[PDB]
DNA sequence: TTGCGCTTGCGCTTGCGCTTGCGCTTGCGC
DNA sequence: TTGCGCTTGCGCTTGCGCTTGCGCTTGCGC
């Protein structure tokens, strides 16, 4: 009753469940694995929405990404983009579609470009849980 | 009789949690329903919940949290007062407008090339005292 | 042991434990009476013999009568598909119409652009017993 | 210690546990007979060893045989297709057997497969090459 | 709490979840089904992405997939039942790696989310690509 | 060099080049070959656009159409064997204009780009819109 | 004096004068019998009143009957469907005859009327309501 | 072998044809038609493309349409909008698609409006034949 | 006097008056022989009898053999389509692949992802003698 | 023997002209070549002209003009050169990248989610003199 | 690669969220 | 509204153009 799961995809796209004994370290577990490019859940739709000052310390393993000025998340490079208000500030890491990307995350755009959205910085309330240690 | 539920994290993550008993099942979903964790789907055309469950509804069963408007997942939803017509029956509707992330099955085409999003409705229904605020 | 994953009144996804498969149906039974359901409607809707469609104990897939099927907050209509003979045989069917929520993979294109989303089909087969309400 | 997740014959998903992996196709055998199913009909049917076709054990995957000869799975029923090799150098088609239906109105596009004269089909299983496995076979 | 739980899909396509005792024991375990052809999860949009140094000796079977040779002297890899070739794929210097990919022609029952379009009307299909990256040891043949 | 042509499609859907003696007489020539069911070009995009201050004694030969009051007390017009039910829009001030429109639920055979989706998955075949502008003269019955 | 455009036999465009607009139907009835067309077939198929199916005179659509009593018109095959009057208060269907067949694969989709029974069919005209053309029967 | 024929569809929709005894006299005869609201052809997809120096004192009764700060064409009312150059200098007349609109003169652009292009002004050089007399 | 109005080689939408109605036939050879045609392929393709079919005037629709037939710059090849008996007519096909800048309605679906554009078949039918290559 | 062609004009009105005789065809389409009127449509995939016609080729027959760039009807069209592969004849192709405004039935999907429409490709065939520059 | 399965009367409603520089490749399976 | 018609072996190629504040409505035909 304190014990808890997670279902991870590994690197290896395997489905795989790991036992934590105390809910608390739900967060370590993620970032431990996370480290590795494990991954749990699917990127929401949109991109994960986090509240704009998480942005500058967040800790990407996390969503089990990287940064390398990059993120890397399941073997794709995302940009980062600053959109200046006129609208509220945000900053959005992005890609160009594939054309192996399926079309329910495609976002279209400007010209013909198509973006895939990891995540989205913007408004809320800084979460200190979200930040590098 | 211990029963497990599985959530979404705030994080996405994909996290299952034991309980001790079906009694206290719903004090476990709004315990992390509060913390913007999720079990299960929005059903297609939002959740049904009966109409006289609107006034006092408690949020957080579902993760979700009121701002006039609810919030859930990242996402902003507005209370839609649809006045009964007479034949449509009187209906309380949680929607926002929309995104271009939005996948199609999820868009309801409306007037004006509006498309909505839906993520309950209150409507009909005999009044159900759990899905209260306590 | 088995173990029964449910969804709940409220969305929500929570497995039981059954000690023996003998139950396996009563819980069913059980938690179907509160709404909760396991699984998916299959493609085309359930499909039951025939002569189990006069006893059928909904409470089984979650749903209740009340004259129409209630189904995880939807209504169903009782259709009488006589038999013919270019060569049908007899059916009874529910279902109801197309709302603008529902997915294009549920919807069966029907006379007059109607489009219909099935719950059940009872057809042919051979009647089982345990179907039945006790 | 292994465990099995079935669809039942009622939709249901009940897992089950299995004490040892050895034990593996018995319980999924008998849950199958029962009309239980574990996963999905892989996309283009679930491809078999031309060599198992004529004995194999079809509540392996919660399917049965019927009387035509039909193999009934969720509901459905499917026909035993005799697919002959195409031996050209053009077209090489190996000899299958494959188990199909039309498509109903209610078959969603992802497993409806175009064919001659606007017919669409829902494929369950094709059997071609391949090498026999023993214990696909009826015990 | 040492334990891990893995869920396969077997070769004949049931969904079954096998225990693992230790965290270093985990891409074993895949090894051991893998030579069944048993596999987990989905292969992720594109095929999956692995170091350019590892194609030569990279092991199969973490995939549930095996190697084969066509008796026109193709290399092959056998994942699911499908077949899916080799391909060299040259470095351009427009900027493109070299890579080395393994796909397969889209059959008549492939979902349109995993075709992708390329010339002459072709549609192709991902298994893996082989890219880039860094050399993982773990990630070979032993 | 003052003489026109007008093209139409006849009741039996036929393809006919009509010769007109001067400009003046276009509308005349139209009414004539018009309360024969003939018709003349496209209905637009959205239907025809009239003025609303038109609606009232518009003459309808001038598009091959004529009206006709159903059974059940409908004003209708009936256009290429087609039935446009005569609706009244109110003004809305969202601002919106008042409106008189014809239009006709989508039939089976109708193409997509003639269908309005509407609420509750009705689609609508418009043929004409009385809204706004100012009447002309011409447009209304002699 | 009139032109009417019609598509030949051969698909050509070409256009005939008429003198004066009197003789407009014996020309349509002189070139539909070899089988010339002028303008489309409307959506729907043509629209005829029913009292006119009987003794309609078919060369004036470029169409004639063929032994089975087919429709040719344009090279394809047309079938005569009986659609009995629907009464009801609820679904009020007037008699009708219509001519149509089913869709081709070249048939592009917007000619198509999806069906019972995943069928797609083709209509070239239905006979139903209006008043009688004397001018529309054969001569 | 100076003779022409142009034709029109009218403010009814009809198809008209004009016969113009001297080619010379084309446009005069367009401008004189076109005041009625008649036009000939088809608006191009992406609207008529004309020379960016043209813009300033464009006769529009050319393409049958006019001035009411907006352009009327054949019952449609299209805005002007100016595009400062980044790209070139232009100004665009658009309007936003409506229910009836087809699929194929819909431009989908920011927010998922889409847009009806009747002209771009952009480029090219001045004709002075396409000025107000 | 007929008008018949062509598309020449260059694509440009030529008329032609024709003084004698019996020479149509004459005045749509010679200039099909420059590869001008005169309104479009129907769908399916043109359809003409099986027995013009060894003796076919290709000018008539402004094609020519080269073993294959050339109409406005594509290459059809003949097939043979041998009669059955579940029951098929024989028929010689005129078609050719599908390219990439081939329109949605003209693609025929086939067997093996491939598509078909047709140019003309012969299919049944009575001979019509001014078909023929005069 | 009169022949009256019909154009396209610079301001896209539908313009019929006179010709006194078809030897004069294509200097009048020259003529008003020069002007940007066009005669026809671009046929799917863009004309197909002889290889050997490339170098000299008269654009004002089709309405176009040099400018190394084709601009046709307010487009401006690149000139790429295809090197035969042996197995692909050699080509030499106009084309551009599809626009937000191009319809679906003239976009040829390549490499890279690229789109481009076509004004032409010569390639093959036997050069006309007549298509050349004067 | 295959020959083909179906049937039903219908449910609505709401104002709208936006942003980004783009990633390619392969021969093909019936 | 209707019962159903089909068949064929396949042709590729190219670097990319961009912009805008948005218009609604109707009950439905088999
Ligand atoms: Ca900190
Ligand atoms: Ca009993
Ligand atoms: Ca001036
Ligand atoms: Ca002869």
């Amino acid at each position: 009753f304190t014990m808890l799961q997670i279902e991870f995809i590994t690197d290896l796209g395997a489905r795989v469940t790991v036992n934590v004994e105390h809910e608390s370290r739900l967060l370590d577990v993620q970032r431990h694995y996370g480290r590795l490019g494990w991954t749990s859940g699917e990127i929401p739709s949109g991109g994960y929405q986090f509240p704009i000052e998480n942005e500058a310390d967040f800790d990407w393993s996390l969503i089990g990404a990287r940064k390398w000025e990059l993120v890397i998340h399941r073997g794709h490079a995302y940009r980062r983009r600053e959109l200046e208000a006129v609208l509220p500030a945000a900053i959005k890491y992005s890609r160009g579609a594939k054309v192996s990307d399926p079309q329910h995350v495609r976002e279209k755009a400007d010209g013909d470009i198509e973006y895939v959205s990891l995540a989205i910085f913007r408004g809320g309330k800084r979460q200190e849980r979200y930040a590098v240690p």
